[PDB]
RNA sequence: UUUUUUUUUUUUUUUUUUUUUUUUUUCUCCUCUUUUUUUUUUUU
């Protein structure tokens, strides 16, 4: 007896059109863990432009799951 | 030196009654365009 809020794991598909565009200027990323997510992310920083970082995060933000509560 | 007479303002009053907003039409009718539908997160 409690309300407790989950966020079950993702799935390769939102990630598939996010791998081919990483896939098309330089970027190599794998989808096992959410560590290495956030790891081979974090470390691609473009060095002659700001907007990378911020785009790419922002369709990986398109990507994922949702976050419900349940007894 | 000029007398006498020719009516006037309809009579009547001491009758019972058990309903009720309104009221009566107008037909079927092509919604145009990146999408699956996004979604955690934190500051109210």
């Amino acid at each position: 007896q409690a309300l407790l809020r989950q966020h079950p794991p993702p799935h390769q598909e939102f990630f598939s059109e996010l791998r081919e565009c990483a896939k098309a200027k330089g970027f190599f990323i794998d989808t096992r863990s959410n560590k290495t997510l956030a790891d081979s992310l974090d470390n691609a920083n473009d060095p002659h432009d700001p907007i990378v970082n911020r785009l790419l995060r922002s369709m990986a933000t398109q990507a994922m799951s949702n976050a419900l509560y349940f007894s």
